[PDB]
């Protein structure tokens, strides 16, 4: 796939779309196409699936599984690049 983002942090709150667009800006000069998919800590809390225990900001790593991450959207940006590579 070409940009896979996921962020899962928070409906109420600004989950991670951020990291993903630095991905999908790179990740569209090769996959002219873009994927990046933002959920909320109430819908998407199966990022922690690895942990499930302090689940609430977090991403899926579109290429992997999901991580911990409140204000670590970049992860994301490196996710889509370690995804694709």
């Amino acid at each position: 796939m070409v940009v896979n983002i996921e962020v899962f942090t928070s409906p109420t709150c600004p989950y991670c779309p951020m990291a993903i667009e630095v991905v999908d800006e790179a990740k569209k000069e090769f996959g002219d196409k873009i994927d990046v998919e933002k959920i909320d800590i109430m819908v998407d809390r199966e990022k922690a699936i690895e942990y499930g225990l302090m689940a609430v900001p977090a991403i899926a790593i579109n290429g992997v599984v999901r991580f911990v991450g409140a204000p670590s959207r970049e992860e994301l940006f490196e996710a889509i690049n370690d995804e694709m590579e």
